[PDB]
């Protein structure tokens, strides 16, 4: 049952956990278990070694909403003299969900060679907890009764389980799914809601667009009154009509109160303000909390926060020594680059005897919503309050190939907050495609402290849509202690 | 004839003339004259009020292209479960030429509306040229015995009139045609062969290749054996590679000696290896070359380079003091923003007496080849013989959108060039969708002297082709006193 002494044992083989078992292992020459429950993507644990972004997140999403682009690419190359049979084209859902499955399985096939082929750095199948300070248990299953399959003897423990899907406590909630089924749909849903304003939602409800069959529509319902919270406000306006001009409805200041089957198997949602909505596949997306739950952290008195995470100092410690935690699990960014980061933060702190922390602070991340989001740092909102005198630099416009296209409602935003004391760039917001892309750089831009001047005075690549971050040198209008203004006051 | 006196007269109504013009008479209340030639795009002078890149450049190349693009999604839209009738896909030429047009005449329209509302900002149609130091004159024509149209008493004149493409002096020149005229053909060729191994010949070169009708095929020849000269060589390579994958015949080595023309209107090219080839057009892309020969510099004596570009001190000042030369006139950096970026700076200096001076160093540019390039900085070889420790950070990876799609040669290349004493970072070169839009941000990195570092402690947008320059934090090889190795002593 017990092991010999490993330096680092990971519960979870995701994004933050392999980096963490990977750099301790090759760069400190340490000796590593990694735990995870399965080999493979999919039902019954959707996640699996890579973690979720490989499995049931970031990667086959994107696949998924590139093959739902499809639909707007061909539409609007007849524009630009594309011809062809439009009654002749189908979208194959089938096809899709067999791609992109391969395509997971040879990433989790490639994680199993790292593992073979790399010395100190092994990997136990199983579900991982906290026996005591220094042994993590490895169980068939997720009960705590199940058979033991070895005790992993560890100097230092590090939890990296991630998040899972948030399903609201209403009558039949059990004919509803999450992300994690969406992947593995069958066939393509012709009527579906999609609940949550959250990226999650509205990326799902761009690709089930796409993929629908005929007399087909896909619904948005979000609980407040404006999706995608934590976004800067023009763009999610902006969203939410580019998502109407695609076909999709949002319902906004709607939540469903219960759902119940119709007679042919289809479901009916009745919403808290009476509204209903009979369609075939109900998705819930109205959040990700800690997966806490199978750590039996209590053999420990690991600490959780109010919400649920694992409570963490910035160098990923918890009250217990020896313990840590990264990623998803402490319930704060939930990005992979931000996990892959903490992980190797972490291992240089504890195994480098360097500390370093990660910085919170203008992470670039996207939504690929369709058209796409790219945003780093601060909205404006948030820096009104933090700073005296605040300026917002917008930029809102139709490209000249939607003309052509005929998708006149594509246009593209970029939005730069600034601190207009120094001039110092506090965030910027892109909507339209490339701004994922786009933005990357930026982020580099905003370690580095750049000003608008650092940006206007940098000359442009043209004809891009990301030259019109360097075209904008007066402010659109300001924030003054608070309070918006076009002009300031002498 | 003899106007009263303009501050500024500007010959070339494009890309740097609007923007001088613009800001002199906006920002600084100055009477501003512009000459150009055409008010709007095409036949016989192709040109016109916007300049090159609105009206036979960037613009209308840049919409081909967006349309050339649509072959390669419609193919690979067949991996992510799309299906349709393959035999009804056609690619219509007239429409793409007329949708272009539309878009471009719209541009022309409004730059005629900037002239009739803004006060002090003139246009006068015609041929300018200098008669005197203080005098543009402006013709009928090119020709300078032609009629006077008017003359504009100028207290600054600035030359503006861009580049012209450059034509070999072989039999059969005739024959031929360049990127302007291409932007007009009444249908797409079947057989093509562009000429020149540089940005246009490469991105018509795709373009063509989308729109040929079937048993179609291009060819393009080049003198020398790579293609993209003064581009990141692994690009270059790669490009070859990956337009080569898409059906484009890459002939280097290989230049045309003559042209005649075949019995059915074709043409037959003759190379200088004895090798032919029939085509349909020949598009000669194998330069562009300053446009000076119809400005009578000589009645002032305005001074040429060797080259043949105006001579202009950092500051765009002539060797005559109240003229000045921006823009592709100046024969260095041929490109739009860099032009918008002189013309400004020119007019700060001139009427705001706060000289200003554009950067021609770390200026990001684009090319929207299929797949497209985008670069910032120097080249390896470069920074080779200008600094004595020299890293290169190399990825190259076929993302995995490409897997499914079927396009499995789509290799995006990224690589970042370093002082490797300092971690400075010198150059970045991409190749790969997004590069041009990629690269953008990464000039305003240069601008603020980034080092590796500041790329590789930034946290990576996932997923993105980006990312990739955000992970690379051990270099591929070094360069040690201009030599090349894999490991440094
Ligand atoms: C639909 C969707 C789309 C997303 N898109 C993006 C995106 O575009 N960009 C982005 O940056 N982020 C995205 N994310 C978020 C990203 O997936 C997470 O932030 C990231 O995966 C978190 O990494 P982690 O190391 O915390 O945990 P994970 O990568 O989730 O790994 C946790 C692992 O632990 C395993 N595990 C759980 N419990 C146990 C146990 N008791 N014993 C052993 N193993 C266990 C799981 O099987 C899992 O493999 C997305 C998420 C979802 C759900
Ligand atoms: C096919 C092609 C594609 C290109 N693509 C890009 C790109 O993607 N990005 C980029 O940055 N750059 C691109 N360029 C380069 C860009 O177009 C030029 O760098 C830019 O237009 C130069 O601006 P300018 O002010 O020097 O002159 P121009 O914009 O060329 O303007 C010169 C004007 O002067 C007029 N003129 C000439 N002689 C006279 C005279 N005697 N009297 C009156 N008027 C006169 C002409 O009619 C013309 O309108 C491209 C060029 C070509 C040919
Ligand atoms: C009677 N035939 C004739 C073909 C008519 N069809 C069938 N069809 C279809 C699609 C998927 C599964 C089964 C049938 C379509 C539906 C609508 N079009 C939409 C094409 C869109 C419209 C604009 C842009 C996006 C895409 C572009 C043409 C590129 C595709 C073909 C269509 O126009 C078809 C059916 O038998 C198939 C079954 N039908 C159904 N379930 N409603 C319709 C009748
Ligand atoms: C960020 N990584 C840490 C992860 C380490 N490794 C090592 N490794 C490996 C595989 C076989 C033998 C030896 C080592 C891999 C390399 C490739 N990965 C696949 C990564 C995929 C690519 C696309 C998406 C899914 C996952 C994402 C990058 C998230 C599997 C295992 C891997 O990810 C740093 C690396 O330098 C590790 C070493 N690398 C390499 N040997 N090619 C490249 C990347
Ligand atoms: C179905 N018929 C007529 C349609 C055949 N055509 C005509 N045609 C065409 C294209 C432009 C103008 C005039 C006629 C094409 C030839 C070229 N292909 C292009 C294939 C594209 C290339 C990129 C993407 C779209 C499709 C993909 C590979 C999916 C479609 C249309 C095509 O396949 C075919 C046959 O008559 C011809 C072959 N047959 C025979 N030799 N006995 C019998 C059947
Ligand atoms: C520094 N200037 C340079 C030239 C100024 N003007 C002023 N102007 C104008 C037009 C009518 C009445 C008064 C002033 C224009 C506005 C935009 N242009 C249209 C040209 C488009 C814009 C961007 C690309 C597509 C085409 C390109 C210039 C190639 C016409 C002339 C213009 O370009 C830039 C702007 O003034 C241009 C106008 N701007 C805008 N409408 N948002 C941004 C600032």
């Amino acid at each position: 049952h017990m092991s010999k002494a490993f330096d680092l044992v990971v519960i979870g083989a995701g994004s933050g956990g392999l980096e963490a078992g990977w750099n301790a292992a090759t760069l400190y020459g340490k000796r590593v278990a990694v735990v995870d429950v399965q080999t493979s993507h999919g039902p019954p644990f959707y996640a699996a070694l890579g973690g979720t972004c490989v499995n049931v997140g970031c990667v086959p999403k994107k696949l998924m909403v590139t093959g739902a682009q499809y639909m707007d690419h061909l539409r609007e190359s007849a524009g630009f003299g594309w011809e062809f049979d439009g009654s002749s084209v189908k979208a194959n859902w089938k096809k899709l969900i067999a791609a992109k499955n391969e395509a997971v399985l040879d990433i989790n096939k490639s994680y199993e060679g790292m593992f073979n082929d790399t010395e100190g750095l092994d990997f136990f199948l199983g579900w991982g907890s906290l026996e005591s300070k220094n042994v993590v248990v490895v169980r068939e299953t997720a009960d705590p009764k199940s058979a033991v399959k070895e005790r992993l003897q560890a100097d230092h423990i590090l939890l990296a389980t991630g998040s899972w899907p948030q399903m609201p406590a209403i009558p039949g909630i059990e004919h509803c799914i999450s992300s994690n089924e969406a992947f593995y749909l069958p066939e393509p849903p012709r009527r579906v809601l999609t609940v949550g304003g959250g990226f999650i939602s509205v990326e799902f409800a761009g690709i089930f667009n796409a993929y629908k069959p005929p007399g087909g529509k896909v619904t948005l319902c979000y609980r407040n009154n404006l999706i995608l919270r934590g976004f800067d406000e023009t763009i999610r306006e902006e969203v939410t009509k580019q998502l109407t001009a695609n076909g999709i409805e949002i319902m906004t200041n709607e939540n469903p109160a219960k759902v119940s089957l119709n007679t042919d198997g289809s479901k009916h949602v009745t919403f808290e303000s009476g509204k209903t909505l009979d369609v075939d596949v109900v998705m819930m997306a109205i959040g990700r909390i800690p997966r806490t739950n199978d750590l039996q952290l209590g053999n420990v008195g690991v600490k959780l926060t109010p919400k649920g995470g694992v409570q963490v100092d910035e160098f990923s410690r918890t009250n217990v020594p020896n313990i840590y935690a990264i990623g998803d699990i402490t319930d704060r960014l939930m990005l992979t680059p931000v996990a892959i980061n903490e992980g190797a933060a972490l291992v240089d702190t504890v195994f480098g005897n360097k500390p370093r922390k990660t910085d919170h602070t203008r992470v670039a991340s996207a939504v690929f919503s369709i058209p796409p989001i790219g945003t780093c740092g601060l909205i404006e909102e948030v820096a009104a309050k933090e700073f005296e005198k605040v300026a917002v630099y917008m930029s809102s416009f139709t490209p000249l190939m939607h003309n052509i296209s005929g998708s006149k409602y594509k246009k593209f935003v970029a939005k730069i907050v600034t601190n207009h004391s120094d001039g110092t760039v506090l965030g910027v917001h892109l909507l339209g495609d490339g701004a994922p892309e786009i933005i990357q750089a930026v982020g580099v831009c905003l370690r580095l402290n750049a000003k608008i001047s650092d940006f206007y005075n940098t000359i442009g690549v043209h004809p891009t849509s990301a030259e019109e971050l360097c075209s904008m040198r007066t402010p659109s209008y300001y924030y003054v202690k608070g309070e918006k203004m076009e002009k300031l006051p002498d």
